[PDB]
């Protein structure tokens, strides 16, 4: 399957949408480059003006494209279904609003990379962000805090010399305030004895990478042979509040064959959404870029 996305691989994309009763579809046509992890398509609405903004449809409308390092490739569960494909189905919930349930088939016909999906959404509100057409024109990973030995270790000792040297300071006062000073080396060695244990541990140091987002958290799902995993997105509105979505996904091969259950692990993505000039009909032009990591 992996060499199957050895080059540039032409890319179809067909959904059919119904929210809250308003009836759409939309027809994508463009490339990927799954070794540098690179996506161009453009969108169009084939049922006139879209009745969501279009940052809301953007997870939705083929991380078979994702660049996975030379050392994750034995992880890469997408490109290992290939050609006969997976079943993407996903739950985005936009908070304080309503929610898209998702089921799509990412397969090859052809030569062509297709993703074919049906979007039911329900509960939105007519007055919201989705609905009444208040989000601005981008798409933002949540930036995930993840483990990361660091410079700011001198706050691990700092601590370790403030117990150690609070204990003398406040035991140093306990020791003559009583009778005996035996407490106040006691204390000392006791805060010792704390430090120690406190900040002598190499706890991990949850950092968020200034650049790679880390969204997407891909997790095994060996019962039913696939995956699972979420993410947020965040959506800038035009008052300059957020909206967010939260994504719960699950894949599920289409073929007998075995495909790479992985280990956990994290995509990063950037996703670039910009107009076509000459284009009079209600699209969408996206460039996107997509990279695993995770995990000597």
């Amino acid at each position: 399957g992996e060499e199957l996305f050895t080059g540039v691989v032409p890319i179809l994309v067909e959904l059919d949408g119904d929210v809250n009763g308003h009836k759409f579809s939309v027809r994508g046509e463009g490339e990927g480059d799954a070794t540098n992890g690179k996506l161009t398509l453009k969108f169009i609405c084939t049922t006139g003006k879209l009745p969501v903004p279009w940052p809301t449809l953007v997870t939705t409308l083929v991380q078979c494209f994702s660049r996975y390092p030379d050392h994750m490739k034995r992880h890469d569960f997408f490109k290992s279904a290939m050609p006969e494909g997976y079943v993407q189905e996903r739950t985005i919930s936009f908070k304080d609003d309503g929610t898209y349930k998702t089921r799509a088939e990412v397969k090859f016909e052809g030569d062509t990379l297709v993703n074919r999906i049906e979007l039911k959404g329900i509960d939105f509100k007519e007055d919201g962000n989705i609905l009444g057409h208040k989000l601005e024109y981008n798409v933002l990973d949540v930036f995930r805090s993840i483990p990361t030995d660091y410079k700011g270790q001198k706050l691990a000792e700092q601590i370790f010399q403030g117990i150690i040297l609070v204990s003398a300071v406040i035991g140093f006062i306990y020791g003559y305030v009583t009778e005996q000073f035996g407490w106040t080396v006691y204390i000392v060695m006791a805060g010792f004895a704390v430090s120690c244990l406190l900040t002598l541990p190499p706890w991990p140091m949850y950092r968020r990478n200034p650049l790679n987002s880390h969204n997407v958290y891909i997790t095994a799902d060996k019962q039913k042979n696939g995956i699972k995993a979420n993410f947020k997105i965040r959506h800038n509105v035009e008052d300059g509040s957020v909206q967010l979505a939260d994504h719960y996904q699950q894949n599920t091969p289409i073929g007998d064959g075995p495909v790479l259950l992985p280990d956990n692990h994290y995509l990063s993505t950037q996703s670039v959404l910009s107009k076509d000039p000459n284009e009079k009909r209600d699209h969408m032009v996206l460039l996107e870029f997509v990279t695993a990591a995770g995990i000597t």
